[PDB]
């Protein structure tokens, strides 16, 4: 509350940490369906269906401009990468197990990384 603070966290290095990580993402086997926009002039359905479009050179580019105000608000548009995926591609296809298997990969990273 006013003039009670709870210990500063030591926030100098998240920028640096999420960029690595978002290149680990980036140059994993499995990110091929998730490094570019998704197509909305090619892939019917996918404009009215996924109202938050989001995949990784999105991400890249504003992290790269201080689009995000914290570590927070970056693992949530990676999640959103993941559940959009979900979202749109059946368990059993190739997308579908990538993004199962990147979710995975991400969450392991944020965990070993800042908790």
């Amino acid at each position: 509350s006013m003039s009670v603070k709870k210990p500063k966290r030591d926030d100098s290095k998240d920028l640096a940490l999420c960029s690595m990580i978002l290149t680990e993402m980036e140059t994993h086997e499995d990110a091929w369906p998730f490094l570019l926009p998704v197509n909305l002039k090619l892939v019917p359905g996918y404009k009215k269906v996924i109202k938050k479009p989001m995949d990784f050179s999105t991400i890249r580019e504003k992290l790269s401009s201080g689009q995000y105000p914290n570590l927070e608000t970056f693992a949530l548009d990676v999640r959103l990468v993941f559940d959009n995926c979900e979202t749109f591609n059946e368990d059993d296809s190739d997308i579908g197990r990538a993004g199962h298997n990147m979710r995975k990969y991400f969450e392991k990273k944020w965990t070993d990384t800042f908790k």
